[PDB]
């Protein structure tokens, strides 16, 4: 690699940990052995009233989600001014880059923490069973588990954070988003962060000369998961009359898929 390429590499890798609250190896820490475990009715309900000293349990769930999401909304958009050339493209297709890009990358992170039995969540400060997840009444109990799914075969990669800085670059970079106007320059932007990726892969992994085409097919999976949750986030709002969805939330899906 090239030491302009090498250097972006570790600009974008920098990037991830200075912007996002969680990463990889602080997750690992925290799950290596200490988290409240949510595992049941009554620890969630603990676990709440720790904050809160009426809705659903499952709806309490939905809501505590999507503030995970603004947050992590909010991060992406300053992480994605490392990219070379996203802070030069049209404030439009800046906004349409970020609005089709953050779910797959959010899925994509969530995967970080989370493991065979559950998942980190507020923070570092509490654990959720998978278990506990698959029992929420339907649609609810429907939310998580393709997530696991998708995070067991990509946490099976054993990606470390300066991967997946690039991968979440990568993620953002793709060029055949709809309605994107100047299409030319963000396929070079997007050609230019896919060959960092393509390089630094081969020097981080040197067992697994194919984790690139792995890569960019748990791109692909990303993207149809994100359609399937937008699919079930807009059925637990339209049913569902305690179910609400933030507005910022609203607007990313907002003419999406
Ligand atoms: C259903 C909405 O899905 C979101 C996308 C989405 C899906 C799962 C997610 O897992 C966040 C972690 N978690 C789970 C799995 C249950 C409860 C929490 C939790 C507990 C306490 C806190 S304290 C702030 C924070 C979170 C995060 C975002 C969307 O559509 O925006």
């Amino acid at each position: 690699m090239t030491a302009d390429l090498k250097s972006l590499a570790k600009r974008i890798y920098e990037a991830y940990l200075k912007n996002f609250n969680m990463n990889k190896v602080k997750a690992r820490v925290i799950l290596s052995g200490p988290p409240f475990v949510i595992h049941d009715m009554e620890t969630l309900c603990m676990a709440e009233k720790t904050l809160v000293a009426n809705k659903e349990a499952e709806v309490r769930i939905f809501h505590c989600c999507q503030c995970t999401s603004v947050e992590t909304v909010t991060e992406l958009t300053e992480f994605a001014k490392a990219i070379p050339g996203f802070a030069n493209l049209d404030l439009n297709d800046q906004v349409t880059l970020l609005k089709y890009g953050v779910y797959e990358a959010i899925f994509a992170m969530l995967s970080s923490v989370m493991n065979k039995d559950g998942m980190l969540v507020a923070y570092g400060n509490g654990f959720i069973t998978r278990e506990f997840l698959k029992s929420l009444r339907k649609p609810f109990c429907d939310i998580m588990e393709p997530k696991f799914d998708f995070a067991m075969k990509f946490n099976a990669l054993e990606l470390d954070d300066s991967d997946i800085s690039l991968f979440v670059a990568a993620i953002i970079c793709c060029g055949d988003r709809p309605g994107l106007l100047n299409v030319g320059h963000i396929e070079k932007m997007q050609e230019g962060i896919v060959h960092v990726l393509r390089l630094h892969l081969q020097s981080n992994h040197p067992d697994d000369i194919f984790l690139f085409p792995k890569l960019l097919q748990k791109m692909a999976d990303l993207r149809q998961l994100v359609t399937e949750h937008a699919q079930l986030v807009q059925i637990i709002k339209k049913t569902e009359s305690d179910a609400a969805l933030h507005p910022l939330l609203q607007e990313i899906y907002r003419d999406m898929y």
